[PDB]
RNA sequence: UAAAAAA
């Protein structure tokens, strides 16, 4: 009666009813409505129409043309290009002016979205940048030059690394290791053969990430939709968390866990922390609660000294047979850690916020095949229930192929732009918040529409995607230092996986 | 490492 895996409360009821085909036969589905997507001065709400004019392909699939980001830097930001020549030849003689041209087109392209960059600083060429060579290691000459550049970097400066060659993880890992972890300097990478095309769409996507790193907001959900994630009794936004674990960043190495968290009622920013797990292939985040301290601190700064009164914990990267341990270990770790941290932050008062835990499995064998083009929606209209040859986003299935006793459901929240879409499999593993299937399914689906670097609803709620990306970035850090850490060996966690510079601990540097 | 999607 404490820390047991939740049993099913109910089934969902909302949305357009239509049967779909799966590998285990025909099954009833419901299609949930999209939330209202919010831009600076306009919204996008998908509204049902009949199949036949491709209206349906716009659900969960918009673009920024004619729109502006909700929140951008109030002051012009300096944008410094650093060309990382990760080849053994000099770049072509045309590159210098081609890069100037691309930087100028970039700045004017993204001004239209509300981001004002100054790109007058001449681009800087760095040769011979790479991992330390050849135990003893000599720092690459490029890293020496870049290290000197970073210590001298003017303030209010965003770095654009322009990579001569893509698909170079050793160079990319080290760039992030130096720039994120050592210096905490804001930066994005761009593959030159892409950037040089001067595409407004490419530039618009690139700056989505920059704007987030600059603490901006691109799109969000409407105020009406965000009420779903606000505790009515306290009028305080729910603290939404995402965690992931990744395994074997190098062979036989300890796993890496991450925990990201929201901090206001817009859910546009998810800073996070990572840590090295205790052993290899370790799926349970034993000390996840230790990562809660910064989630609470950041939340508190944005809510006038208040701690959250509800916590929503999305857990990714987990096997079905580990669910019991997720609750008995990780949920317990969250409640016990905040029991300790809360009083340190709220002036010494008891702190025991109710937790809901939801586990996601996004790679599974289930596929949903549409049977009809139209079905009757809740207004009585005949309306598209498939898009791009796939079931409508977000088709929910919580009957037939799901557990009766356990609290699970599928949602296919995204457009299948290619291939056959894969639905996300969700489990509510723990819930102290009296959550119904309709409430949880709406939240899960809604949270797919605020992944801040895409103009689409993604296949898994944004906290999960964010946590996955932070684990991947933490793996970059582990890998960039691993060769040296092996040569001079066990090695402590903080040496294998040092914590990122305090400058960016509250920044979505991983996006 | 533009981005979602798919593998």
């Amino acid at each position: 009666s404490i820390y047991k895996v939740e049993n099913r409360h109910d089934y969902g009821t909302k949305g357009t009813k239509v049967d779909i085909l799966t590998g285990s036969g025909r099954v009833p589905s419901r299609i949930l409505d999209a939330p209202v997507v919010q831009f600076k001065e306009s919204t996008f709400e998908y509204k049902d129409k009949s199949y036949g004019t491709k209206h349906e392909e716009s659900k969960g699939n918009w673009n920024m043309k004619g729109h502006q980001f909700i929140s951008t830097p109030a002051k012009q930001v300096n944008l410094r290009a650093i060309f990382i020549n990760n080849a053994n030849t000099a770049p072509p003689a045309s590159m210098e002016s081609e890069l100037d041209i691309s930087m100028d087109k970039f700045a004017s392209d993204v001004k239209q979205l509300g981001v004002d960059f100054n790109v007058s600083g001449k681009p800087i060429l760095i040769n011979q940048f790479g991992p330390p060579i050849k135990p003893t290691f000599e720092t690459s000459p490029g890293e020496i030059s870049l290290l000197n550049l970073l210590e001298n970097i003017p303030s209010n400066t965003y770095i654009l690394y322009v990579l001569r060659r893509g698909n170079d993880s050793a160079v990319y890992d080290r760039l992030k290791y130096i720039t994120d972890l050592k210096f905490g300097a804001l930066n994005s990478c761009v593959v030159w053969d892409n950037f040089k095309k001067n595409s407004i769409q490419y530039n618009s996507n690139v700056v989505m990430k920059m704007n987030l790193k600059l603490l901006g907001s691109n799109h969000s959900l409407s105020i009406e939709n965000n009420k779903l994630l606000i505790d009515k009794e306290s009028n305080l936004p729910i603290l939404v968390l995402g965690s992931d674990v990744t395994h074997y960043p190098e062979k036989d190495q300890n796993s890496i866990a991450s925990l990201v968290g929201s901090y206001d009622d817009k859910f546009t920013q998810f800073p996070g922390d990572y840590m090295l797990q205790d052993g290899p292939g370790e799926e349970i985040i034993t000390n996840v609660g230790s990562l809660m301290l910064n989630r609470l601190k950041i939340y508190q700064k944005h809510n006038n000294g208040k701690l959250p009164t509800k916590i929503m914990y999305f857990r990714d990267g987990v096997s079905v047979d580990q669910f019991s341990q997720v609750v008995k270990i990780e949920v317990k770790s969250i409640k016990e850690s905040v029991r300790k941290f809360g009083p340190q932050l709220n002036g010494g008062n008891k702190y025991d916020p109710p937790v809901t835990c939801i586990a996601t499995v996004k790679r599974n064998q289930v596929r949903f095949i549409p049977i009809q083009e139209n079905a009757k929606n809740e207004k009585g209209e005949e309306v598209a229930v498939q898009s791009m040859g796939n079931v409508m986003p977000g088709t929910v299935v919580d009957r037939g192929i799901t557990s009766v006793a356990h609290f699970d459901f599928f949602i296919q929240s995204h457009q299948a732009l290619k291939g056959t879409g894969v639905p996300c499999h969700y489990w509510c593993l723990y819930d102290e918040n009296q959550s119904t299937s309709d409430y949880l399914q709406e939240i899960c689906n809604n949270l797919c529409y605020i992944f801040g670097r895409s103009t689409t609803s993604v296949k898994v709620p944004a906290p999960v995607y964010y946590a996955d990306l932070l684990c991947t970035r933490a793996t970059c850090f582990f890998k960039a230092g691993f060769e040296l850490n092996m040569a001079q060996a066990t090695v402590s966690k903080n040496v294998l996986l040092p914590q990122v510079n305090d400058n960016i601990k509250s920044v979505m540097y991983y996006i």
